[PDB]
């Protein structure tokens, strides 16, 4: 019903390996719906390297915590039945389910295999640094415990094209299988960034292309997904991802949202990928992530006018999925770029109250990251979910005119009661700003949903009001 959409990544890196996360999801369903969350992005739901695996150390894409494999029956999140019980709850509470899809590699092979390989230069995979010789890579996959349920396809070295560990002499190197080429096209950082970690899948092989397509469909029907969150797609040949997506949509009756993770602080790089994609999917706004990050590290000196400059959402707010942080960017992880507590309220307001982009709430922020003493920001985020769910509607008006104090407004829509809002904030000494909000809201008295400013702004006859904000804070006034 014209209700704004808000997605949530329901997991964080340091979640407990108590296998109870799927059940948590099943109970938090309504609460989440109620708060303004319309779609949940679940973590990899299939068997990883080990049970405590977050999901990216993917081993058996058909084992959704149903078969005793890799030292466990359940995944870190729980069993298959508990996942299905969860997804059912979400559906009943009007929440779409987007599954995380890991096709770039595989890890936890059951046995090694003799393979001709050459060492490449880590900074330029095009350049070999050694001659061809036999290495013992972990490429054999039999999924013994599964017993061929759903699929009897087994993986062998000739399906991959590279690994980063030779078991024969036990050394680390970026090995390209001899007589195999690095996937293409793929991100050109390090020359060719096809290889990332684990056993890298070579998509040039038709039996691979069809197996993952076949799996994708199996997966999508089995869990009744409503979309996907495509992982590490910058290391996966672009053509195949576009291929896979089209194939997937072709097989499913239900619609399929598709956000891909092309991790590069470069909107151009993302735009390019969306060209080859024919904009048939959105991408996580990674430049925005680093914009917020820079602002958080830098302090007030950061010029708030260039906060959206460079973001993907600025350029293509229709194929953008905005967020503040995730499991990769949280403290201590691989793509760390954590937004500090002080600026995090400002960032969330930016992606949750503006009209562009598809905003995503991070579990680690909502409920907190105990591991690192990071407090649950639930209170601050709910008020903003309230903002987006009931007020952030109608014509927008921006004011990125000052280097500290900046803001924007939404006139509201006649189709949604008392909607309409005005966001004001400052990353430095506070202040106020005269902003337009629609001559139709004249006479109204607006107040701050976050409670960071007791100002009570009244809209004059011209539809104008002067809004205030304290230093390094953000307020969101609405007709409440
Ligand atoms: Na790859
Ligand atoms: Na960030
Ligand atoms: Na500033």
């Amino acid at each position: 019903d014209g209700l704004n959409g808000t997605m949530m990544q329901y997991y964080e890196w340091h979640l407990e390996n108590d296998g109870q996360h799927w059940n948590r999801l099943h109970d938090d369903a309504a609460a989440l719906s109620d708060a303004g969350i319309t779609a949940i992005w679940i973590p990899p739901a299939y068997k990883g390297n080990s049970q405590a695996d977050v999901g990216y150390g993917a081993y058996d894409l058909y084992d959704l915590g149903e078969f005793n494999q890799k030292g466990t029956v359940r995944t870190k999140y729980g069993t298959k039945a508990q996942l299905e019980r969860a997804i059912g709850s979400l559906k009943s509470n009007d929440i779409n389910v987007y599954g995380d899809v890991v096709m770039n590699h595989k890890m936890g092979a059951d046995f090694t295999e003799a393979v001709q390989a050459v060492q490449v230069n880590p900074t330029n995979r095009w350049q070999d640094i050694s001659g061809a010789y036999t290495i013992d890579a972990w490429t054999g996959f039999d999924f013994s415990g599964r017993n061929n349920a759903y699929s009897d396809f087994k993986w062998r070295w000739f399906h991959f094209n590279g690994v980063d560990w030779d078991q024969r002499y036990q050394e680390n190197h970026i090995f390209r299988f001899a007589n195999t080429n690095w996937n293409w096209r793929v991100d050109e950082e390090n020359g060719n960034y096809d290889y990332l970690l684990g056993s890298n899948i070579d998509f040039s092989h038709p039996e691979v292309q069809d197996e993952l397509k076949d799996w994708g469909s199996w997966f999508t029907d089995e869990l009744d997904l409503d979309g996907y969150r495509l992982d590490a797609i910058k290391h996966i040949p672009f053509w195949y991802t576009s291929d896979w997506v089209r194939h997937q949509r072709n097989e499913a009756d239900q619609d399929l949202f598709v956000v891909g993770e092309y991790w590069k602080d470069d909107v151009g790089a993302l735009e390019f990928y969306l060209d080859e994609m024919n904009w048939e999917m959105s991408l996580f706004d990674v430049p925005l992530n680093y914009n917020f990050y820079r602002a958080s590290q830098q302090g007030g000196s950061y010029d708030m006018r260039n906060i959206l400059r460079g973001s993907l959402v600025e350029a293509h707010p229709m194929h953008a999925v905005t967020f503040v942080d995730n499991h990769d960017t949280q403290p201590g992880e691989s793509l760390e770029s954590w937004v500090a507590d002080w600026f995090k309220p400002l960032a969330y307001a930016t992606i949750l109250t503006r009209e562009g982009g598809y905003p995503n709430v991070f579990y680690g922020d909502y409920y907190g990251i105990p591991n690192d003493n990071i407090s649950a920001k639930k209170d601050m985020i709910d008020e903003l979910l309230d903002a987006r769910q009931n007020y952030a509607y109608g014509t927008q008006h921006d004011y990125f005119d000052h280097w500290d104090v900046v803001g924007w407004t939404r006139e509201g829509s006649s189709s949604r009661p008392n909607s309409g809002l005005a966001t004001i904030m400052s990353n430095g000494p506070g202040g106020s700003k005269w902003m337009y909000v629609g001559r139709q809201n004249a006479g109204q008295t607006w107040t701050d949903l976050t409670g960071n400013n007791g100002a009570s702004v009244t809209i004059n006859g011209d539809g104008w009001g002067e809004f205030f904000t304290n230093g390094g804070s953000v307020s969101v006034y609405v007709n409440q």
